[PDB]
């Protein structure tokens, strides 16, 4: 399961504006905690491809955000 970097506390995904493979997004989306294989900007959200079934994906099952 892939998906945006949804903040595990607020349920707010880390949204981009500049779509495609964002370098900054790559850093967070393909970060250690994330474990993803790819990190880019889908619909102004950090879409982490290669994501574990353990890594939460927007939106959170606790809280929602924009």
């Amino acid at each position: 399961k892939e998906g945006y970097l949804v903040n595990k506390s607020t349920g707010c995904k880390y949204g981009c504006l500049l779509l495609g493979k964002n370098e900054g997004c790559d850093k967070e989306c393909k970060a250690k905690n994330q474990g993803g294989s790819y990190g880019y900007c889908y619909a102004f959200g950090c879409w982490c491809e290669g994501l574990p079934e353990s890594t939460p994906t927007y939106p959170l099952p606790n809280k929602s955000c924009s």
